[PDB]
């Protein structure tokens, strides 16, 4: 009987197949929420043509693209099954997926939602800690779409907008890693370092306030909490890109430093990115890894699984939802402030989009 | 009858006096666990004798010195107090302040411990959050202690590392910011930014994998959750001493910027060093005050008290030793791995000490 309340599900997406790999890289680079550069417009382009073959290469290395749009399709079909019965008053619910730089664009789900003529409207971001180069620039893409086409919503707008510490999340990483310690020999299971990587953020991002390395700091400490500190942490950075100083300590040197310090047995825990993405020098790189096992006798280096497919996931969403909904929130209180230190004038009418919205 | 457990309280301490400002500072640029510089015998006394100044100046401006010793201890009497009837088995229990700069040093109070012929020693932090610069070279001396005093323990040692979320500590300070924000205009209250302010450590150390900056983070949410999230925060770091450089965003500039964004009312939380110390640039110079509030219009700028002689802070302390005496354990999980990229032979030795503890 005609979908009532909707669901954006928003999220950066990946390239699908090598052959997305250069739009996906276009719009990334030009994406003044993530990041600014001088005549932007003439450089994007530039950038994008030039590590295009670069990134195929480690897409191919894992697969030959990303699942995102896939993994998310069915987490977000399992999350309407569960609240058309968890809400029957907000029904019949309907997921959208809103990526930032591949189709379905976030744009492109907006057009979508109007048409559908929906009542409710729920931006839900899919990264669990808050960035402004993540969930900020998503939400940012929702106010650019209306300032854009000129023209108010036809729907009430809400949104989720962080969930560092939501126990069903919580619950989801700390079953992931019991199963994979599971994989490593009995003898050794009680040395295996925790190793929790999340992507890093450029210092200059970290300085002016960002959100992220806090709120990715509280998730790890409520799973280590929830396995009752069964093993030994630390939370580090990977996947920096290019010579500007960037959140440390690095992934890849963690691993090698605590190779040569006696650690072989080591657990890499996605804890910010909730799909299959990019791994890390030693996981890839046979070179670089038959090194470390030659010089400091790595045994194993396993990485939990992400969060991709768990029932217990959509139940994480379905939860989510709900809770929001009979909240009546329009946001998190963290959304109305911003940065200390910032420097993007839309930010803020973002913010008061939110805040503003009816109901 | 004669002390059977002993409670050794571990910190770095504080000049009494602008007198004691001067031995303070030269026992601080000779630690090796916390800073390592070249032939820092000879720069040590040095950079001690330059900077004595500026920080007699600095305790001025705050009362003329340190009150850790007063409050460590009256803390420390009201813990032992608790324990004696939590604990029968272990009492009598008997405090002894640790201090790593000044009397009583560390040393004094082991050697002090051992004529008292205990049946048992804890080695207590009272920063919880861990560091290797804080907590770290606090345990790193009591193994350097036995180890140059070629001798070795009369009794059987233990170790409380650290304690980021210990459930008493996080509702003393949430008591402290709702006792706070009281303070503000009814009508302004929810406009108030909370702001935990931790002192920041160097690139260089976070970057070898230092465990605070996580562990303090651990602590903000799990204040604010309790505080149900009733303001907007933001995790920013103090006192960055020098050039070089340290996490960030920078206490100072975050007030700033936060003012010069329309934020008029701040809440500054002392979130990792539970006593009084030096307050931050706009606490103290006028100047940098009537700029501000010229120009930005800053209506409030409070800190929330440090948890000095909280009564529910003793009944903290306590219901920590009595848990950890309890649990049998000779040191937390997070102590058996050092930093990936530590470089300091002695963190290594000081693990093996405690885990290889009798009993
Ligand atoms: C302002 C901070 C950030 C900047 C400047 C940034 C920049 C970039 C860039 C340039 C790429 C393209 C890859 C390349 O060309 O080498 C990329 C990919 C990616 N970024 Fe970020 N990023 C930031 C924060 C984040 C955060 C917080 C997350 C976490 C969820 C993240 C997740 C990803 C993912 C998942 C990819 C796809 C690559 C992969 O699978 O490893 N990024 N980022
Ligand atoms: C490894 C990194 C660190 C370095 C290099 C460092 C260095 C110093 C120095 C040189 C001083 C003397 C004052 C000055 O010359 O400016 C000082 C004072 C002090 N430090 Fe640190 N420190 C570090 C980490 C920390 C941490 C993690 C804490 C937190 C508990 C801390 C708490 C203090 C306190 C409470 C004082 C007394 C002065 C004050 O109130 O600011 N320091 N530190
Ligand atoms: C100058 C600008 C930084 C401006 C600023 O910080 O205020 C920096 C950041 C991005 C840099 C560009 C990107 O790194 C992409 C290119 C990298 C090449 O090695 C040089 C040209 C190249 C096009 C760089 C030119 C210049 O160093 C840029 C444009
Ligand atoms: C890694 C990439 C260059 C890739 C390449 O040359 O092949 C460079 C070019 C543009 C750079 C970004 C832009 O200079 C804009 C930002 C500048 C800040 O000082 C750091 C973050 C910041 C977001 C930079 C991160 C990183 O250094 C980027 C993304
Ligand atoms: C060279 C050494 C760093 C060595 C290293 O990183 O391997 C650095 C760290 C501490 C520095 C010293 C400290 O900053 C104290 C002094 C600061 C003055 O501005 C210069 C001399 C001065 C004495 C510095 C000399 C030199 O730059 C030092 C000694
Ligand atoms: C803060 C102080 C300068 C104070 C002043 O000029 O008033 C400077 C001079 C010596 C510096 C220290 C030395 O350079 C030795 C270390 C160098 C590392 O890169 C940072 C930590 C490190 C321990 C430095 C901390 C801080 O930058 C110090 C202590
Ligand atoms: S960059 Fe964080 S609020 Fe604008
Ligand atoms: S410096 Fe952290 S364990 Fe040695």
């Amino acid at each position: 009987r005609k979908p009532k309340t909707g669901i954006l599900m928003l999220n950066m997406g990946g390239p699908e197949t090598l052959g997305d790999v250069h739009d996906f890289l276009l719009r990334l680079f030009l994406d003044r929420d993530l990041m600014t550069l001088p005549i932007q417009n003439k450089l994007a382009p530039a950038i994008a043509k030039r590590r295009t073959p670069k990134i195929q290469e480690q897409y191919r290395r894992i697969g030959g693209g990303s699942p995102i749009k896939i993994w998310t399709s069915k987490q977000g079909e399992g999350m309407v099954k569960l609240l058309d019965e968890l809400s029957p008053n907000t029904a019949p619910h309907k997921y959208y997926i809103g990526f930032r730089y591949v189709h379905p664009l976030t744009e492109e789900a907006i057009e979508e939602m109007e048409r559908d003529g929906l009542e409710r409207a729920i931006a839900f971001t899919q990264y669990p800690q808050y960035s402004c180069s993540t969930t900020g620039s998503s939400l940012n893409a929702i106010y650019r779409y209306y300032n854009q086409v000129g023209r108010k919503p036809t729907m009430k707008w809400s949104t989720i907008d962080r969930w560092p510490t939501h126990h069903l999340l919580i619950q989801c990483f700390a079953d992931h890693i019991l199963k994979e310690l599971d994989h490593f020999p009995l003898e050794k299971r009680s040395e295996v370092v925790i190793l929790f990587s999340a992507h890093s953020l450029p210092m200059s991002v970290v300085n002016r306030g960002d959100p992220y390395p806090q709120e990715v700091s509280a998730t790890v400490q409520k799973v280590m909490e929830r396995l009752e500190y069964c093993n030994p942490y630390r939370l580090v950075w990977q996947s920096k890109v290019g010579p500007m100083p960037w959140l440390g300590p690095q992934t890849d040197e963690s691993i090698k430093g605590l190779c040569e310090r006696g650690r072989k047995n080591i657990l890499l825990v996605p804890i910010a990115f909730t799909s299959d993405h990019i791994e890390t020098l030693y996981e890839l790189d046979i070179e670089y890894s038959q090194v470390l096992a030659k010089e400091c006798g790595v045994e194993n280096i396993r990485r939990a699984e992400s969060l991709n497919g768990n029932p217990l996931f959509s139940k994480a969403l379905a939860d989510l939802v709900h809770s929001h909904i009979q909240s009546n929130e329009l946001c998190s209180k963290q959304l109305t402030l911003s940065c200390p230190l910032c420097v993007n004038p839309v930010c803020r009418e973002t913010k008061s989009f939110f805040t503003s919205q009816q109901l």
